[PDB]
């Protein structure tokens, strides 16, 4: 596989592939005889689980250490089960910061005739 | 008011203000004698609805639309529309956050936790 079957499989842009390679977050790809990246299942796996790992909200280094921990055949899965939770709390907390800003926007435009949102915004 | 005082007042760095008039989001102020910009409460009004509307969700562009509608004359309804696009684009963001935190319960409620290496968390955010 090549990179372009890579993305195309993945989802992920040839740019992040490059990327995740550069920040060293990735087993590196192989060299053809003609010098071009090709990669293995191994590469695939990889770049999937950095792919929903940052869907999820993950930094740049939890993912990789994600990676890490699903290369390291001797894991501890309590030590993901306790990232995992850690990830949890914080999408708490984003979701509520997202639900004052939906409630300061709704209180806005119920106040408003269709202005009481542009003249409190300003 | 001096670009400085702008700054003190509405809380944005002297740079972002002049990134805002760069990017013609806001009314350029005059030239003093000496040709310094100097700002008026318009400008104050701008500023500060620019720094609102980004702190609430809307976009440079959106919020930069949101400053033409406010110093309009005439928009009640078409303000409203784009809130309430807004809140819509909040919720649907809110509904994939929990969506992605029910999917992390999910498997964590799988995970034995443990020693071992069997973790349907990481097998399943992987391939
Ligand atoms: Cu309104
Ligand atoms: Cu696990």
């Amino acid at each position: 596989m090549n990179i372009s079957d890579v993305a195309k499989i993945t989802g992920l842009t040839s740019k992040a592939i490059r990327f995740y390679e550069e920040k060293g977050l990735v087993t590196p790809p192989m060299r053809s005889e003609n010098g071009y990246r090709t990669y293995t299942q191994q590469h695939l796996n990889e770049l999937t689980l950095l792919r929903q790992a940052r869907q999820v909200g993950f930094n740049l280094e939890e993912s990789g250490e994600l990676v890490n921990l699903f290369n390291d055949p001797q894991r501890h899965s309590a030590d993901v089960k306790r990232r995992t939770l850690e990830k949890v709390a914080e999408i708490e907390r984003h979701i509520e910061e997202l639900q004052s800003m939906r409630d300061q926007l709704l209180a806005l435009a119920n106040a408003c005739p269709g202005c009481p949102i542009i003249e409190n915004l300003s």
